[PDB]
């Protein structure tokens, strides 16, 4: 494979200033005529001048308006076009090429593609050269003046970034549109739409300065009824920005636009967000509440890019994390502030400790900032965008909010209308944080591991109390696993947010105080402390590693009933679950293996089932915090701790645990599941698309994990509650009663009801289908085939695939099935997904992360589909190295 090191960056010989478009869409064809003014640059060594275009047919190639001739000025092999130095001028030219492109046929969504009846683009990573000739990488920035012809009747709204500046008719029923971007820009953030689009709007003033901003976001006429959500949160995201960052939005218009087929969430282009519709619509009627979280995060993130992207954008892709993992994180603390509930931060602690520290424990693992790529389309991963997350927040941890923002400031404005790279943001911090602690001589650079050192940090803790002396210490040690990218590995600077609580009172001993570990351990020492302490660590989850407590289980008890910090009582009950899931794993996996006739399994503690008790029955405790404690871990967080496993030792783990806890709580439960339906299935808000209460949609989700756990245990008369559930008008309770309607015979009658429901909204029937996919039912195989046939069928949209194939993907008992039907079944997916949209295609390969964690005969079996995908001819560069990288080819 061809590879791309971080080492080897070097400037461009050549400059190119304007890009000047004209699009002229056609029903067979798309016609696009470039100019780029350009110039030569001051590292320019007389080298041949080289284009990046991918699959373009080219009309017509000229320089200063001097024809140039295949073999003889340039040569075209469909990725580059290569002029000839003797061509290349030696100062200001314009290179002018026309090209025909078919987004009609263009399956892979990346490029000018048509979804449904709208003609849309993906630039970002390298789709613009799928468009045009480019120098297509992010530090070649421009100004774009961009022109877009095309029918009338089938394609009235015509949008481009930036103001739009004419309209007007041409013959033959076509009209056209041109637009001007006065903000430079890489072509990564290039965009047009055209199609039957319809509207809200409305006006946004900017705090400071008070200009008139447009808002408008858009989508096919059948759907518009479900913009209002979008057009509230990036009213939202632009109020936040202003008020924490003082950032404010810099063109007098904005558009979002919704479309069925995409890759990924949403993108940035300046001007012109375009959204998988599955992020951008949602309406109370029609869509589950995870639709509001999820579009109130994804309108936020793309709004945040307008600067840290946009306005400040990457010297070159290894900077990635540089934009992704700065905007997660001003992502993240937007949909804190909104949603006010703690539920949130867990929620993201949960997704990184599960998926993230999997990568990071996969042949797959790599630094924030990678040293190397076939296709950079593979480094959009949960590492970039979710460790790099947590790393943007250390800095925010270890500065405090006032030195935090004075930090970032310093970065947005230095490098304001260009480039940047980690260093410049470290950079920054290193600024804010010699102010901080009044030192010139402070600095960050040991920080500068945290991008280039892959792998999770370990963290370990012992404790000592002295009570003559009233003094308590706290003895620190970290590790970080030698991995393939370094072998060797570093001691990180890591924040350790800690409390301390009085284990008799359940009381606050010491002013939170942020511990800065440099070493690869230290003491920490507290004085005037009147009591043994039980210490409360890693507060907030301030910094991404495994925490090993060394605490009691009586201990982590008294945490979980008493501690502030809600990350804190979450991880006391995780490390809990997790102590028992081990126990009782190997005590399954021992009797396995011998042959036992009879064995003894740990029960579950007692005193940890009072607790959580003691927590579901107070009326002013958290909802949300209540549907954590009742859950086990994920499955992808307890993988982490476990090789060779036996899924099918596992799956039999947690029934029993659950089954214990429920042997005890299910009364509570049920009572519980009653008595929250009032508040919460409460219609206030049910027509107001503009205001979501967040505690109350946390109530739903606690009434409908109840539910689960009480109909998989079976309890008396469930139901007859299942049924009244199904009948709720909202779609999260109903179609929660058709998972939890798996356990009995009224499955198949819930699934017609709620199919019929469904079908008549795009975005509901693949939640729906989602819903089937994940249902707990031994013909899960069979029903499969059933969505295939009668609904999947041979869809290309991403979302489709996704709904009807991932969820299964999680069923721990079924997926895993010792004859590898599950991995023939996703591997065949794969396979079919990669001949024409080659990102899906890899996002389908997920469950294979895990492969060299499993017992050997599911190594075996994940290895054999794995080599026979690499087998498959015409394999796309994307999955072929994700899949050679995968299985330690590459
Ligand atoms: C929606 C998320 C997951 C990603 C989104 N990024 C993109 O749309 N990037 C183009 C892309 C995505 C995934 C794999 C490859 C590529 Cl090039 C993003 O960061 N938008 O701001
Ligand atoms: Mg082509
Ligand atoms: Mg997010
Ligand atoms: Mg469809
Ligand atoms: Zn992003």
């Amino acid at each position: 494979p061809k590879i791309h090191y971080r080492k080897d960056y070097k400037p461009s010989g050549f400059i190119i200033n304007n890009v000047t478009l004209n699009i002229n869409i056609h029903d067979n064809e798309t016609i696009v005529r470039s100019v780029l003014d350009m110039d030569i640059s001051k590292h320019n060594v007389g080298e041949d001048l080289v284009f990046d275009g991918v699959g373009l047919k080219i009309n017509e190639i000229s320089i200063n308006n001097k024809k140039l001739v295949e073999g003889e000025e340039y040569t075209y092999d469909n990725e580059f076009l290569t002029i000839f130095s003797k061509f290349v001028p030696k100062s200001k030219f314009a290179f002018s090429s026309e090209v025909i492109i078919h987004p009609e046929t263009n399956y892979a969504l990346t490029g000018l593609y048509k979804s449904k009846n709208i003609i849309v683009s993906q630039c970002e990573a390298t789709g613009f050269r799928r468009i045009t000739f480019f120098i297509d990488r992010p530090d070649m920035m421009a100004k774009y003046d961009v022109t877009v012809t095309a029918d009338k009747e089938k394609y009235p709204v015509l949008l481009s970034n930036g103001d739009k500046v004419n309209e007007f008719e041409i013959p033959g029923g076509r009209h056209g549109a041109r637009f001007n971007d006065p903000h430079l820009k890489p072509c990564y953030l290039f965009a047009v739409v055209a199609g039957d689009l319809k509207h809200l709007s409305a006006t946004y003033i900017t705090k400071y300065t008070k200009k008139k901003v447009e808002l408008y976001v858009f989508s096919e006429e059948k759907y518009v009824s479900k913009l209002q959500w979008a057009l509230e949160c990036l009213k939202k995201s632009m109020a936040f920005d202003e008020d924490y960052f003082g950032l404010e939005y810099d063109l007098s218009r904005l558009n979002l636009v919704a479309v069925s087929d995409f890759n990924v969430g949403a993108m940035e282009n300046k001007g012109l967000n375009i959204f998988n519709a599955n992020s951008l619509l949602a309406s109370k009627k029609n869509s589950i509440d995870f639709s509001y979280a999820r579009i109130l995060t994804v309108v936020g993130h793309e709004y945040f890019h307008n600067y840290t992207g946009n306005r400040v954008t990457l010297r070159d892709w290894f900077q990635l994390t540089l934009k992704e993992g700065l905007t997660v994180h001003r992502e993240n603390l937007f949909s804190e502030e909104m949603t006010k509930t703690v539920t949130t931060r867990l929620s993201h602690v949960d997704l990184l400790r599960s998926v993230q520290f999997l990568e990071d424990s996969s042949p797959l693992s790599h630094p924030i900032r990678p040293e190397s790529y076939v296709s950079m389309e593979n480094f959009y991963t949960t590492t970039v965008y979710d460790k790099g997350s947590e790393v943007m927040r250390m800095y925010l941890t270890i500065l405090g909010e006032e030195y935090y923002k004075k930090g970032f400031d310093i970065y947005i404005k230095k490098n304001d209308g260009n480039t940047a790279t980690c260093e410049d943001f470290n950079y920054a911090m290193e600024q804010a944080y010699k102010m901080k602690k009044a030192d010139n001589s402070a600095n960050l650079n040991q920080y500068l591991l945290w991008f280039s050192q892959s792998g999770t940090p370990h963290v370990s803790f012992k404790y000592n109390y002295d009570a003559e002396k009233k003094q308590y210490s706290i003895h620190v040690n970290q590790y970080t696993k030698p991995d393939e990218n370094q072998k060797e590995k570093k001691p990180l600077f890591i924040p350790i947010s800690v409390g301390l609580i009085n284990p008799e009172n359940g009381k606050e001993m010491i002013s939170q105080t942020t511990l800065e570990l440099t070493k690869e351990s230290d003491t920490f020492v507290f004085n005037n402390i009147a009591v043994k302490p039980i210490p409360s660590l890693f507060r907030g989850f301030s910094a991404p590693v495994y925490i090993e407590d060394n605490l009691t289980d009586e201990e982590r008890i008294l945490l979980l009933k008493y501690d502030s910090d809600a990350f804190v009582r979450y991880n006391s009950c995780t490390n809990i679950y997790m102590k028992q899931i081990l126990m009782n794993y190997n005590e399954f996996l021992k009797a396995k293996n011998e042959k036992l006739e009879s064995f003894n399994l740990t029960p579950v503690n007692a005193q940890f089932i009072d607790a959580i008790k003691y927590l579901l029955e107070d009326p002013h405790a958290d909802a949300g915090f209540k549907s954590y404690i009742v859950s086990l871990p994920q499955d992808r967080y307890i993988i982490n701790f476990v090789s060779n496993l036996d899924t099918d030792v596992l799956a039999d783990t947690k029934e029993y645990i659950y089954k214990q806890i429920g042997d005890k709580l299910n009364d509570v439960y049920y009572k519980m599941f009653k008595s929250l339906e009032a508040k919460a299935d409460d219609l206030t808000y049910f027509n107001d698309e503009s205001h979501v209460d967040f505690d109350q949609m946390n109530m739903r989700t606690l009434r409908n994990t109840l539910l689960s756990l009480l109909s998989k245990a079976q309890y008396p008369n469930i139901l007859n509650e299942i049924i009244e559930h199904s009948k709720s008008p909202y779609p999260s309770n109903w179609l929660t009663s058709l998972s939890v309607s798996a356990y009995f015979d009224k499955y198949f009658e819930l699934y017609d009801k709620t199919y019929k429901l469904s079908k008549d909204d795009e975005l509901l029937l693949q939640e729906w289908l989602k819903t089937v996919s994940r249902s707990d039912r031994k013909d899960i195989y069979e029903i499969l085939k059933k969505l295939e046939n009668e609904v999947l069928k041979d869809s290309k949209n991403p979302n489709d695939i996704r709904a009807v194939y991932l969820p299964f993907t999680n069923n721990l008992r079924r997926f895993h099935d010792i004859s590898g039907k599950g991995y023939k079944l996703i591997a065949e997916v794969i396979t079919k997904t990669d001949k024409f949209n080659p990102m899906v295609a890899t996002q389908l390969c997920e469950p294979f992360k895990l492969w060299n964690k499993l017992d050997t005969k599911r190594q075996e079996l994940m290895l054999n589909e794995m080599n026979t995908m690499l087998q498959e001819p015409n394999i796309s560069n994307n999955l072929k190295e994700y899949l050679l990288r995968l299985t330690n080819k590459l």
